């Protein structure tokens, strides 16, 4: 959405909103979506948002809003207890990246300050290696994917 505030923009916004409401009653579509998301992609999603953060870190510190919007992705993906989807290897990865995340990459979420230098690729790489090795294929039983 890019709905500017002008009256045309506002009425358009309302029309789109009523569409968004009306369709997907029950949101079972959103449920299917979210489910196959979290249980679909391997942790290399970490690599994905990591080099996205890498690109975005070259920007000025006023990019902290985008930095938070990129943190919230992985946070809702992993850190939140009883996260939506409740993945199997997702649970394994968040269990393997609890206090380890707090120590290095998030500081509980308070890592948002240190946007000046971009060396964190080192932490990314050391994580990504050890998760690449001894990695697990998603379970042949889609019971690996609970929903």
């Amino acid at each position: 959405y890019s709905f500017k505030d002008t009256s045309t923009g506002h009425k358009n916004k309302e029309f789109v909103a009523r569409i968004k409401s009306k369709l997907d009653q029950g949101g079972v579509i959103q449920d299917f979506i979210n489910a196959l998301d979290q249980l679909s992609n391997p942790e290399l999603l970490f690599k994905d948002w990591s080099n996205d953060v890498r690109a975005e870190l070259a920007k000025t510190p006023v990019n902290k809003k985008n930095i938070e919007k990129m943190y919230e992705r992985m946070y809702a993906a992993l850190g939140d207890p009883k996260a939506p989807g409740l993945g199997a290897f997702r649970r394994k990865f968040i269990q393997t990246f609890g206090k380890e995340f707090d120590k290095h990459f998030g500081k509980g979420g308070s890592k948002l300050l240190r946007m000046k230098l971009s060396d964190f690729n080192d932490i990314t790489n050391m994580l990504l290696l050890k998760m690449n090795k001894d990695s697990k294929p998603p379970g042949n039983l889609k019971e690996c994917s609970p929903w």
